[PDB]
C-alpha cells in the first residue's frame, strides 16, 4: 500500500542515492522512484523466464535495429497497476509525480515508425503471454535531439545514458565474441573462417511487461566492446566501441556506410549465436525457435544462420537451408527505391567474406531452381537473382530476405498487395502462399491509457475496461451516437488536453495559443513523400484568404508541424526552413492575429507524441498515395478523438474501411490516379496556371515574401517543386484545400464534428496492436498467446 | 549481525541482481555482498560531509594525478568492523567469502609508490578524522595488466569498469565545465579567456571510511565528457572523453605529450572550480583551505587559482597572489632529472595561453626579488626562474611549485635535506622555514589488519590492539625478546603465509616450491635505479656457486622478482626478459632441484602485494644510494615480518635508525661515495675483471647462456652496464654478495633470525602514515585531527 511505497521509495533516496530531503535533486527523486517501481517488476520476470525454461514452448524473435522505447516509468507503472497508489504515494511526500516523470530520457534507438512499431509489438506480445524477445542495439546515442536555430534544424547529441538506466540490466555472462573481416580458408576439415578482428557483444536486458498479466519479458540488446604506442593502443579500442555508439538517423533512406554494415553483422551474429546457446538448453530447431526480420536491416541473418549450423555444426547444406527457411520470416517495410538495401559486393567481400560466399551459394541454388523451371525465360533470372550486376555488382538483401524466409508480409493491405503482386511478382507466382499482409497496430495502452487518461477514463464508465485488452469492445460506443450528454464529454476531455498541451505550447514558444481554435497537426519525420510542404502550401494559403478579407467568418486554427529531418536530407532541412519562416510571417502579421497560429514542434519524439496527439482535433495523414507503407501515428490520432485528413495510402484505406469513408476527409488521388499522371507525364506548371490560389503561394515563396533578407533562398524548392516532384505536390493541392474547407465547415457544428470523432475512435479498435501480434503469432511464427 | 547481513545480501541478488541461487554468478554473490557492505558506509557518509558544513573546519584538499586504491570491499569491512560478521553470513550462505573478493577488479589508477601514498594518506586522513578530500582523476582504464609471453613482458587493457563499480557514485549536479586553447584578450573589463573548446568535468564520489571512527570521507575523481558529418560528429566526442580515458604508465619519467598535460590542466581546472563553489558555501580561503600539490603534476593549480581570483573574482594580483601562497603546499617525490616535469611554453601556449601569460607574470615578480636582493648575481636569476630559456624554452614546473606554495616537503630525511640543500638550494636559502621533511608511511589496516590477519591477531594477543590507532605501541613486542614461545609462534605465523602464497604460486606457475626456504623478494615497478639487475646478477651467481659445488650446505632459496615496466622502457623490458630467462635455466637445471627456484611474480599490483609481502622473508630495497627518495615497499616488509637487505637510501636509513643498524642488512655505497665514485669516473670494466664471480656471470649473459637461440640477445644490457650505467650495479655487486651470504648465515639460526625480525616489527611504529599525516596536519595543513 501508499505507506509501502513511501517507505520503500526513502529507502532507495538514501541507500541508493546516498540522499536526504535538504540535498536531494529533482533527479534523484525520479530515481528513487524508478528503482521502487522497479523492484515490483523483479519478481514476475525471474518468474516469466523460469517459466520459458520449464515448460518451452516456441520462443519469438523479434530482430531489429531499432526499439523507439520512449520512457519507462509511467508504462511500467500502469501496466503493473501501481499508478493510482504511486502518485498518491510521492503526492504524500510533497512531491509532483508530473515532474520527477519529465526527468526520464526518452531510450530513443529508433527513428521513427518502424522503430516505434518494434516497441509496441514487445508490449503486445508481453500482454498476450507469449515467450517473446526483442533482439537489438544498445546505442549510447540515439536519434539526435532537434533544435531549431534561425528557422533552422540544428543536431545535438542525444547523450541518454549520461545520468544512467535503471531500466537495463548488463548480462556480463552471456558476453560473446563477433568477427569482422578477416579471410576464407578452403580446407580438408572445410571452409574455416581465419585471422579476423574480434568485437565483444555485451548484452543489456531490458524487462518488458504486459498489461495486468503476471507477464515480464526481455529486451535484450548490444554492446560492443574491445576485446605501436602503448596509450594511442589503448584509444583506438573506441574503434570497436563505434560499431554500438549511434543510431543512423535515416528514416526510408538507404546509405551504404560500412559502419552500417557492421551494426547489422554485429547485432545478427550476437544474437543467432545467443539463440543457438539458448536452443541447445537441431532438426527440432525451428519448432522451437522463430525470428522475425524487421525490414532487411538483419538480412544477414540467414546467412550467419546457415554458416554457423554448416561451418560450425558441420550439418549438410541442404539441411542447414531447410532449417533457415522454417526459421526466419521476412517483414517489408517500404516501397521507395532509394531506401532498398542494397550492399556493394566489393564492401561484403572485405568485411564478411565467408558470407559472401555463402550469399553466392545460396543464389546459385535458387537460380539454378528458377531454370528448371523456365529454361528459357534468361531476363528472368537476373531479375530474381539476389545480386545486382548492373554496373559495381550489388546484393539485393530483399532478394535474400524472400529466399531465406518462409513467410514474408508487408504491413497494410494495399501495401502487402503491391509487394506480392508487383514489387516481388517473380518470387509470389513461383511461392504464393509466401507472402501475406499483417496490418500494423499500435498499444492502447501507451497509447491511450497512459498518453490519455482523460480518454480512458470516459470510455470505461461507458463500457468497462475490458476494451483495454480487446479493443474491439469499442465497437460498443456506438450505443451513445445520439447521447448528447455523452458528447458533451467527449469534447470535454478533448479540451482538456488541449488547454494542457496548450500551457506546454506557451512556455516553449512565445506564442498566445487561442485554445478555442482547431487544433490541426501534421507530426511525424519530414519527408517529401510526406509532404509537410502540401500542408505549408495550405497553411500559406490561408494566409492570404484572411488578409484578402480579415472580415470573412473563420474557424481558427492552430497548425502544429513537427518532426526531424535526417542531417543528410537537404530537401527536408529546406522544408522545415520554409515551414519556421512561414510560421514566422503568420504568427506576427498584425491583421491574422488569433485567427491563425503556426508551431513546428521542436524535437517530435515518443514522449511529445504523447503530449500533442491527445491534444489534437485534426491528424494530417496526406502521403502521397502509395508512398506510406503503413502509418501508425494515423492510428493514435484515430484512437485519440482526432478527424483525419489524407490519401487512400497505407493503413487510412483500412481506418476508412473501418469507421466508414464518410467519416474520414479522404482526397486527392489515388493509387491508381498516381499510375495514370505518370504515365501521361507530371507537369507541375499546368496547376501552378489554373490554380490561381497556388500561384500567389508559389511566387510569395519564390519572389521572398516569406525570405525578404534571401530572395531566391527557398528556389532550391521551387525548382524541385515545379521539375522533379516525384509526389506530385501540385496535383493533390486542389483536392486538399477543397477537402481542408470542409473541414471547417463541419469544426462550426460541434455536435456534427463530435459525432463523426464517436464514430473514428468506436472504429479504432482494429488498429491495436494485440490484433496484429495475434495474426503473426498464428499465421507466421505459429505459436500460442498463453 | 549475522542474520540481518544475510537477508541484506540475499535482498540485493535478488533485487539489485535480478538472481536466484540456482542462476546466479560467482560475480553476482560479490556485487550482493558489496552492496550489503556498502549500505553500511551511507549514514556515516551523509554524517560526516554533514558534519564538516555545519562545524566548518579548515578542509584538506589532496591534489594528485592518482589513487593507487586497490580493492575496497575487504578495506571496507574491516575499517567498519563488519569482516567477522560477513564471514558468518557468507559462510552459512553455502559460500566462499574469500572466493567472491578475488572477483573485485583493484582500482589501478595509479602506478606505483606516489599513487599507494595518496591512498594511504585518504585511509589514515579517515581515521585520524580530519575534513579531507582526494581530488583525481576517474580513468577508464587504470595501470595496464601485465602478462608474460615468451619471457616477455606483454600490456593488456585495464577495462576495471567494464563489469561496473559498486563504490563509486556519480555526482551529476557537480558536473563543471573545463576550457582549453583559445585565446586571450585584455579588455577594460578584465582580462577575458575566449574561443576555448569545452570539455565537461563529471565527479564520481568515492566513500573513505576511516578505521573504527564513524569518519567516512570522500574522493573525488573527475570523468571527461562531451558538451561537417553527422555520424562522424558524434564519434569524435571520443576525442575529448579520451582526456580521462587510460592512466599514464609512467614511474619516474617525464613524457611531454599533450594528452598528459591535459589530464593536467583538466582534473585542476574541476578541482579548483569545486573548491571554490564549496568555499562559497575570500580573505579567509587560506584558513579554510589547503590543498597538496603531490608533485609537480597538479602544477597548473598555482596559475589557475591566479586565474580565477583575478580574471572571474576581480582580486588585485598582490591580494590574489598572497592568498595562492598560503594555499599551497608542495610536495618533492623525485631527484632523478628524466622524472622533472618541463612543458615547452609552446605547447602550453597553444593549449594554456591565459596560464602561461600568468607564469610568465609569476616569474616577472618573482626574479625582480632576486635582483632587489642579489643586484649582481646574474646567473643565479636564469638559476631561479621558471623559465628555461636553453634551446627549447620550457617551463619548470617544480620551480612554479615552490614560489607558489608556502611550504614544500620531501619524503624522507635524506631525500628532504638534499631538496633543500642542493637542488633548491638558491630557494631554501631565501626561504628557510619554507622546506621541511615528512618521512613517508603506510597505513596499518591495509598493511597489517588486512593483509596479515595472522600477525595482527598475534600482536593483539600479547599487547592488545591500541597499535592499530597508535603503531609506535608495537615498541611493546620488545618484552617477549627472549620470548621463546612467542618466537616460534612468530614464525608459525609467517608460515602460514607462506604456504598459503606457495599454493598460489603453484596453481599460477608450474613450479614446485620449497615451503622451507627462504622467500627472497623484490616487487616494485622496473627500473634501472631499482636494480632488478643487480638481483638477477646475484641469482646467476647462486647458480654456477651450486654448479660448482651441488653437495656443499646451502640454505634453499625461492627468489621472487615482480614488477611492472613503462610500456616505452626499453632496458626495463630487456631487464624482465633477462630474468624470465635466467629463472628457466635456473628452475629446470637438474643439479639445483629444490635449492632455488626464481620466479617472476606477474601482473604485480596492490591486491597481489597483499598477498607476497606477509609471505617474505627476505626484503630486496637495493636501489642506489641517492635515487629512491623514500620507498614505502620497505615499510610494508618490515611491519609484516621480513629482514631488509639494501643500501642506505630513502627511509632505508630511518628504518635502521628506528630497529638499528645491526638488525637490517645494509650493504654498498652511501651518498657520498656515490659522489666520490662520480668524480673520479666510473669504469665498470674493472670491477668486471677484479671480480671472478661477476665476469662468469657477466660472460654467461653475453655469451648466451641464457639466451641459445639468441646470442646476443642482451647485448644492450652488456653495453649499458659497461659503458652507460649511472646507477653503478658492478660497484655494489662485490658488498652486495658478501651481504648476501650472510644473510643466509642468519637464517640457519631460526631463533636469531625471528629474534632480528621481533626487533624489525617493534620499531615499524614511526612507519604508519598516522604518524606522517599528524605532521603534514601540524606543520602544514594546520588542521586538527578529531
Ligand atoms: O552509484 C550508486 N548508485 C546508482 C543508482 C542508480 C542506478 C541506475 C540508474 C539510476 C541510479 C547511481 O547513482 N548511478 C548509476 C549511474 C551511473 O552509472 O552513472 C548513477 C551508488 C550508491 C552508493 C552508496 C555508497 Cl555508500 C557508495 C557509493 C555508491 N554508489
Ligand atoms: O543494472 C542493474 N543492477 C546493477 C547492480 C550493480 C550496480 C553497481 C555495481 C555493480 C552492480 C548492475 O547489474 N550493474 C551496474 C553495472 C553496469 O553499469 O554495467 C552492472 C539492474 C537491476 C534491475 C532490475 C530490473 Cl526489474 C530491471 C533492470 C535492472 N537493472
Ligand atoms: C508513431 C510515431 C511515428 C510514426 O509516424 P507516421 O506518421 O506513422 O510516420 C513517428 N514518430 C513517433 C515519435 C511516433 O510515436
Ligand atoms: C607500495 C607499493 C609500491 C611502492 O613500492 P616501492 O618498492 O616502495 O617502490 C608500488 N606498487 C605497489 C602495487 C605497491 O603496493
Ligand atoms: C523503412 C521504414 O522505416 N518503414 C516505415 O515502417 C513503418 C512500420 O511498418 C510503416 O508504418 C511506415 O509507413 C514506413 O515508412
Ligand atoms: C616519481 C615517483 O613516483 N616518486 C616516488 O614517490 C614515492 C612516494 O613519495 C617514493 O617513496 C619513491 O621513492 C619515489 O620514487
Amino acid at each position: 500500500n501508499v505507506a509501502e511505497l513511501k517507505k520503500s521509495f526513502n529507502r532507495h533516496l538514501h541507500f541508493t542515492l546516498v540522499k536526504d530531503r535538504n540535498v536531494a535533486t529533482t533527479r534523484d527523486y525520479y530515481f528513487a522512484l524508478a528503482h521502487t517501481v522497479r523492484d515490483h517488476l523483479v519478481g514476475r520476470w525471474i518468474r516469466t523466464q523460469q517459466h520459458y525454461y520449464d515448460k518451452c514452448p516456441k520462443r519469438v524473435y523479434y530482430l531489429s535495429l531499432e526499439f523507439y522505447m520512449g520512457r519507462t516509468l509511467q508504462n511500467t507503472m500502469i501496466n503493473l497497476g501501481l499508478q493510482n497508489a504511486c502518485d498518491e504515494a510521492i503526492y504524500q511526500l510533497g512531491l509532483d509525480i508530473e515532474e520527477l516523470e519529465e526527468i526520464e530520457e526518452d531510450a530513443g534507438l529508433g527513428n521513427g515508425g518502424l522503430g516505434r512499431l518494434a516497441a509496441c509489438f514487445l508490449d503486445s506480445m508481453a500482454t498476450l503471454g507469449l515467450a517473446a524477445y526483442g533482439y537489438g542495439i544498445r546505442y549510447e546515442y540515439g536519434i539526435f535531439n532537434q533544435k531549431i536555430r534561425d528557422g533552422w534544424q540544428v543536431e545535438e547529441a542525444d547523450d541518454w545514458l549520461r545520468y544512467g538506466n535503471p531500466w537495463e540490466k548488463s548480462r556480463p555472462e552471456f558476453m560473446l565474441p563477433v568477427h569482422f573481416y578477416g579471410k576464407v580458408e578452403h580446407t580438408n576439415t572445410g571452409t574455416k573462417w581465419i585471422d579476423t578482428q574480434v568485437v565483444l557483444a555485451l548484452p543489456y536486458d531490458t524487462p518488458v511487461p504486459g498489461y495486468m498479466n503476471n507477464t515480464v519479458n526481455t529486451m535484450r540488446l548490444w554492446s560492443a566492446r574491445a576485446p605501436g604506442d602503448y596509450i594511442q593502443a589503448v584509444l583506438d579500442r573506441n574503434l570497436a566501441e563505434n560499431i554500438s555508439r549511434v543510431l543512423y538517423p535515416n528514416d526510408n533512406f538507404f546509405e551504404g556506410k560500412e559502419l552500417r554494415l557492421k551494426q547489422e553483422y554485429f547485432v545478427v551474429a550476437a544474437t543467432l549465436q545467443d539463440i543457438i546457446r539458448r536452443f541447445k538448453a537441431f532438426d527440432a530447431f525451428p519448432d522451437q525457435v522463430a525470428i522475425q526480420l524487421n525490414d532487411t536491416h538483419p538480412a544477414l541473418a540467414i546467412p550467419e544462420l546457415m554458416r554457423i549450423f554448416v561451418d560450425i555444426e558441420k550439418l549438410p547444406w541442404s539441411k542447414a537451408w531447410e532449417l533457415t527457411q522454417k526459421t526466419f520470416a521476412y517483414t517489408n517495410h517500404t516501397v521507395l527505391p532509394e531506401a532498398l538495401e542494397r550492399w556493394p559486393v566489393d564492401l561484403v567481400e572485405k568485411l564478411l567474406p565467408r558470407h559472401l560466399e555463402i550469399i553466392y551459394e545460396i543464389n546459385q541454388k535458387h537460380l539454378d531452381r528458377i531454370v528448371a523451371l523456365f529454361p528459357k525465360d534468361v531476363d528472368r533470372l537476373r531479375r530474381m537473382s539476389l545480386i545486382e550486376e548492373e554496373g559495381s555488382k550489388r546484393i539485393n538483401m530483399a532478394h535474400l530476405c524472400i529466399v531465406g524466409s518462409h513467410a514474408v508480409n508487408g504491413v497494410a493491405k494495399i501495401h502487402s498487395d503491391i509487394v506480392k503482386t508487383k514489387v516481388f511478382k517473380d518470387f509470389s507466382e513461383l511461392e504464393p502462399d509466401k507472402f501475406q499482409n499483417k496490418t500494423n497496430g499500435i498499444t492502447p495502452r501507451r497509447w491511450l491509457l497512459l498518453c490519455n487518461p482523460g480518454l480512458a477514463e470516459l470510455i470505461a464508465e461507458k463500457i468497462g475496461e475490458d476494451y483495454v485488452k480487446d479493443l474491439s469492445q469499442l465497437t460498443k460506443l456506438h450505443s451513445f451516437l445520439g447521447d448528447d450528454v455523452f458528447l458533451r464529454e467527449l469534447a470535454k476531455v478533448k479540451q482538456e488536453n488541449k488547454l494542457k498541451f496548450s500551457q506546454f505550447l506557451e512556455t516553449e514558444y512565445k506564442v498566445k495559443i487561442n485554445p478555442s481554435s482547431m487544433f490541426d497537426v501534421q507530426v511525424k519525420r519530414i519527408h517529401e513523400y510526406k509532404r509537410q510542404l502540401l500542408n505549408c502550401l495550405h497553411v500559406i494559403t490561408m494566409y492570404n484568404r484572411i488578409k484578402k478579407d480579415p472580415k470573412k467568418l473563420f474557424v481558427p486554427r492552430t497548425v502544429i508541424i513537427g518532426g526531424k529531418a535526417a542531417p543528410g536530407y537537404h530537401m527536408a532541412k529546406m522544408i522545415i526552413k520554409l515551414i519556421t519562416s512561414v510560421a514566422d510571417v503568420v504568427n506576427n502579421d498584425p491583421m491574422v492575429g488569433s485567427k491563425l497560429k503556426v508551431i513546428f514542434l521542436e524535437n517530435y519524439r515518443v514522449s511529445l507524441a504523447e503530449k500533442v496527439i491527445p491534444a489534437t482535433d485534426l491528424s494530417e495523414q496526406i502521403s502521397t498515395a502509395g508512398t506510406e507503407a503503413s502509418g501508425t501515428g494515423n492510428m493514435k490520432f484515430m484512437l485519440n478523438g482526432a478527424l483525419t485528413i489524407g490519401t487512400m495510402d497505407g493503413a487510412n484505406v483500412e481506418m476508412a474501411e473501418e469507421a466508414g469513408e464518410e467519416n474520414l476527409f479522404i482526397f486527392g488521388m489515388r493509387i491508381d490516379d498516381v499510375a495514370a499522371l505518370d504515365k501521361k507525364g507530371y507537369e507541375a506548371k499546368e496547376y501552378y496556371e489554373a490554380l490561381p490560389e497556388l500561384k500567389l503561394v508559389i511566387d510569395q515563396i519564390d519572389n521572398g515574401f516569406f525570405s525578404p533578407k534571401q530572395p531566391d533562398l527557398f528556389k532550391d524548392i521551387i525548382n524541385m517543386l515545379f521539375y522533379h516532384d516525384r509526389f506530385k505536390v501540385f496535383a493533390d493541392y486542389e483536392a486538399y484545400v477543397k477537402c481542408q474547407d470542409k473541414v471547417s465547415q463541419l469544426y462550426m457544428n460541434p455536435k456534427a464534428w463530435n459525432t463523426m470523432v464517436l464514430k473514428n475512435i468506436a472504429a479504432s479498435g482494429k488498429f491495436s496492436s494485440d490484433r496484429t501480434i495475434k495474426e503473426y503469432a498464428q499465421n507466421i511464427w505459429n505459436v500460442e498467446p498463453s
